[PDB]
């Protein structure tokens, strides 16, 4: 896989934000991962920590996977790397996103996901208090 720019346009949710992608605005979907909504218990926390982490970025970049680019809802498929470190990784490590939505063929970093999944659970960090 490769990372490739963007830069932000706006902080949506824990698990979705607007980024220019080629000069395009588009909507990113975080791949392998699932914050609770801003309503639901931890939703503003992961919506917060997600945000401060592309806000306060240098460099913002994409890595699209194997597979499906684009979801039903036209959303990009990626992994969001601010300043070098993966945002799917971070929320998954701080018990404020568990791994989910994983699909054959975009899974590439399925295993290094559900390896921050078990630190956080045996921290009982968040969602796992
Ligand atoms: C993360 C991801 C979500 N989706 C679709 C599955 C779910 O469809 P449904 O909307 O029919 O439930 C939805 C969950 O996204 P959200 O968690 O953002 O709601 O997005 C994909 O198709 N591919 C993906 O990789
Ligand atoms: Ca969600």
């Amino acid at each position: 896989l490769h990372k490739e720019p963007a830069t932000l346009i706006k902080a949506i949710d824990g698990d979705t934000k607007k980024l220019m992608y080629k000069g395009q605005p588009m909507t990113f979907r975080l791949l392998l991962v699932d914050t609770p909504e801003f309503n639901e218990k931890y939703g503003p926390e992961a919506s917060a920590f997600t945000k401060k982490m592309v806000e306060n970025a240098k460099k913002i970049e994409v890595e699209f996977d194997k597979g499906q680019r684009t979801d039903k809802y036209g959303r990009g498929l990626a992994y969001i790397y601010a300043d070098g470190k993966m945002v799917n990784e971070a929320l998954v490590r701080q018990g404020l996103a568990k791994v989910a939505y994983v699909y054959k063929g975009n899974n590439t970093h399925e295993q290094l996901l559900r390896k921050a999944e078990a630190q956080a659970k045996k921290e009982k960090l968040n969602i796992w208090s």
